[PDB]
DNA sequence: GTACCTACGGCTTATGATTCTTCTCGCTTCCGGCGGCATCGGGATGCCCGCGTTGCAGGCCA
């Protein structure tokens, strides 16, 4: 929960949005240019192992 | 693709210590009430006489 996740002010689901981008390259400007009402961004690190 | 360490210098803020404010234990002993009796100075009551109080009308003041 800490570290990377930055939720919005609203807590009721089906109203907010979630995004998945590169952390240090994209998430910075994404948070600096997003809204603080119904916006949430979850950064990522590199790739993800296959299933 | 990403994280964690200290030196170079200054103000502050996050917590254990010391002088100033205060809360009130101890009773006991010199001292302060407390009551009774002889004493003394004041005054209320009475009479006399002149002065303090008040009403009228005028000139001065806030």
């Amino acid at each position: 929960l800490p570290g990377k996740l930055a939720d919005c002010q609203e807590r009721d689901p089906a109203l907010s949005e979630l995004y998945l981008v590169e952390g240090d390259s994209a998430g910075g400007s994404a948070k600096q240019g997003r809204n603080r009402k119904n916006q949430a961004i979850l950064p990522l690190k590199g790739k993800i192992l296959n299933v």
